[PDB]
């Protein structure tokens, strides 16, 4: 409850967790954890990566 991230569980402060919530997961995720996708978004990489289902 102080806006951490959701795979490296890091302070966000200056994040913006407005838009910084995977769309996939529903979580927070730091710029470093996230996969630019070939979309118009971005997964975290745990979504992002190589796997389905
Ligand atoms: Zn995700
Ligand atoms: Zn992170």
């Amino acid at each position: 409850s102080d806006r951490t991230c959701a795979r490296c569980q890091e302070s966000l402060g200056r994040l913006s967790p407005k838009t910084n919530t995977c769309r996939g997961c529903n979580h927070l995720v730091c710029r470093d954890c996230r996969i630019q996708e070939s979309n118009g978004t971005w997964r975290c990489k745990v979504c992002a990566k190589e796997i389905e289902l």
